[PDB]
C-alpha cells in the first residue's frame, strides 16, 4: 500500500532521471541523482519518481528502488 | 493585500517554487539562513527573502513557511527538509 | 562594442545573481553566482549571450549593455 | 574518554573560530575554521591536542572536554 | 572609558593586531565586512567586531578604523590596504 | 616521475574526508591544498612520495619512501 | 589510459582562471567541478578524451579526439 | 634615498621569508611569498623586508628585489 511528506524528487518522473556516482563521507552514504535541474545526495530510505519508488540499497554503481504499482512490489534500477 | 508593484524582486523569484528543495539551515555571525536547492545552485535565503513567481514571502526559517499571494489573497506554503 | 568571448558569455544572462562585491589591492569585482560557481567580474568583463559588457559595478549593482544591432541596458542587483 | 585520532586533533585548538552551524538532512554540525579551511564538526568529533571531545552544538556555541588525569571543559563561541 | 570585563572576547583577539592585514573588502546582502589576514586564515571582520590585544573594537571600514583601550585611554589605529 | 600537485603540501595538513565512485572511476576526497579533491590509487599526496595504494572503508593507505614507510588518512 | 575525475565534465563547464608555476611544475587552474583544480601538460578535460598539450600566455591548449579536435580555454 | 605607507611584509625580516610559487591571474602575476605566518601574493612594486626591498621582477621561479643600505642599492633574490 502507498503511504507520509512526499520528498523532493517524487514529484518528477523517475525515467528523467541519472546514477552519476556513489559518495560516501563521515554521515554514510548517498547516490548522486541527476534530475529535476541538479544533482541530489539520495540516501537509503528516500524516494524517488511517482510511484512511491523507495531506495532500498546503492552498491555497485547501481541504485535500486521498490516502486509500488496497481497493489504490487516493482523494483527498478538507475545505473552509471 | 496586493502585490508590491515597484520593489525590485529577487532571483529566486525568476523560476516557480515547485522546482525548489529546503536542503538545510546555516547560522553564522549575521543570522539565519535557509539553504534553496534551485536555480542550479544552492542559495542562503533570509527571512523576508522571497521565493517563487507569486510574491512568496519567507516569514520564518525554523522548514521555510512562506506566505503568497494569488488571486488578491494570502496564501501559506512550505518547503521542508527531507 | 560588437574578441575572445569569456566564460560567463556561454550561459544565460537570466540565470545569474548579483551576491556581492569584493575589493583587493587589485581593484573592484562584482561576485556573479552563475554557471555553478561564483565569479569575480570586473568592469569590461562579459555577461550571457548577448554581448552583455559590465560597464559599471556601484551601490550593489552591476550595470551591463547588451547588443540585441540596438544596445540595452540592463542590471543585476544585490537583494 | 581516554581510537584513530581525528584530523582537527593534530592542531591547537586555541588556533579555531566557531564560524557557524550547518544542519541538514543528516544532523546538525559546527562550522570550526581552522587549519586552514572550514571543517564540519559533529557531537562525538575531537578537537584540538588534549582528547578534546565535542559534547554538544547549541546556541552559536560548541562545548568540548579536554583531559589534561583531569576533564577540563571549554567552549568555542560564535562572535 | 576602560575596558569590558565581562563581554566574551571575540576569535581575533588571541592573537597581536601587528600580525594581522587587511587584505580587502567584501560587501554581500548582510552588509560590509574587512577582510583580515590574520591567524593562519582570512576572516571577515565587522564594524563593530574587535582586533588585538587591546580592546581594539573596529568603528570603521572605508582602510579599517580601530580604536584601542591602553594604559584608561582611547588609542586609534589602522590597517590599511597595500 | 612527474611530480603531482599534492606533493606540494605536509601530508599531514590533509584529511580524508570520503570517496566518490563514477564512470571514471573510484577517488578518494581530500580535504587540503585550498579545497577538496579526488585522489585515485597510484596518485601521490605529500612530501615524501607518498604514493596512494588503496581506497577502501573510508581509509587512504599510502606508502611513502625516506625505506618505504605507510601511512593512512582514516574518515572520522 | 586510467580516466581522470576531470573527464566526468563537460569541457564547457571549464574557465581558464591562471597559471601557477612552482616546485612541482607548472599547473593550469580550471574553475570547475566544484572548485578550482591544477591541471598539468598531460593531464585530461572533458568528455571526448581532451588532452592538456600547452600551457602559456594564459591560455590551454587541448586535443580532443572524436579526428583530432584543437580546442582552448583562454584567461580572460 | 630610503622614501609613503610601509606594507605588511616589510616589518619582518626577509631572510625568514620563502619564494612558493609564481601565480598569474586575470589581474596579473604573483610571487607566494611565505612569511610573517600566512603566503602573501606580492606583485612587482610590492614591497619585502626592513631594508626597503621592492619588488623589481618575478620570474623563472625567482623574485628579484633592490634594497636600499648604507645609500646603495643591494639586490636579493628569492628562488624557490
Ligand atoms: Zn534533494
Ligand atoms: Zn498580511
Ligand atoms: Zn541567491
Ligand atoms: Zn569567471
Ligand atoms: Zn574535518
Ligand atoms: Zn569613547
Ligand atoms: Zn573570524
Ligand atoms: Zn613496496
Ligand atoms: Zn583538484
Ligand atoms: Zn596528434
Ligand atoms: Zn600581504
Amino acid at each position: 500500500k502507498p503511504d507520509r511528506v512526499k520528498q523532493f524528487l517524487e514529484g518528477f518522473n523517475i525515467e528523467t532521471f541519472e546514477m552519476v556516482g556513489t559518495l560516501s563521507n563521515a554521515q554514510g552514504t548517498f547516490a548522486l541523482v541527476k534530475g529535476a535541474g541538479g544533482v541530489h545526495r539520495v540516501r537509503v530510505g528516500d524516494y524517488l519518481g511517482r510511484n512511491d519508488g523507495k531506495v532500498v540499497g546503492i552498491s555497485e554503481g547501481k541504485i535500486d528502488v521498490i516502486e509500488i504499482v496497481p497493489w504490487l512490489e516493482r523494483p527498478r534500477s538507475l545505473t552509471l
